[PDB]
């Protein structure tokens, strides 16, 4: 398998390194990056992102719904363009397929 859990962990390391302020929107606001994996709010959230990736791969991803929910948190195109870059790094680091098309689908609804 691809270890998508590991890809997602590196995604968040990249994301919050480049944009620490994005972490303020989550239940793990203020938690040291190096300790995120031990945080309960983070574990649940990371699991859902993994689920979304597996839903995209499996053909059931709802990009319109995901976009709508993110707009509902005042998260928009600029943030998802930054996420796209961080996710490409995380995928590359693990020899995982690029997920750019999945992010482009979300971006099309933003
Ligand atoms: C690769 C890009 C991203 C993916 C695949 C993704 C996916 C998800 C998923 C699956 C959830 C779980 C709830 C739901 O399904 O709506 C979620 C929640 C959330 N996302 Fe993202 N997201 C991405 C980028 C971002 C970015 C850049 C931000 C910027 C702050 C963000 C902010 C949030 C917030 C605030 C929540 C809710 C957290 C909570 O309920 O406590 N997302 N996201």
């Amino acid at each position: 398998m691809v270890n998508w859990a590991a890809v997602v962990d590196d995604f968040f390391q990249e994301l919050f390194k480049a944009h620490p302020e994005y972490q303020n929107k989550f239940g793990f606001k203020g938690v040291a990056l190096g300790s995120l994996k031990g945080n309960a709010a983070y574990k649940t959230l990371a699991g859902k992102v993994v689920d979304y990736i597996n839903a995209w791969i499996g053909g059931s991803a709802d990009a319109a719904g995901l976009a709508s929910r993110h707009k509902g948190r005042n998260v928009g195109s600029a943030e998802f363009h930054n996420a796209k870059a961080c996710l490409a790094k995380a995928c590359s680091a693990h020899g995982a397929p690029d997920l750019g098309h999945a992010i482009d689908d979300i971006l099309s609804h933003l």
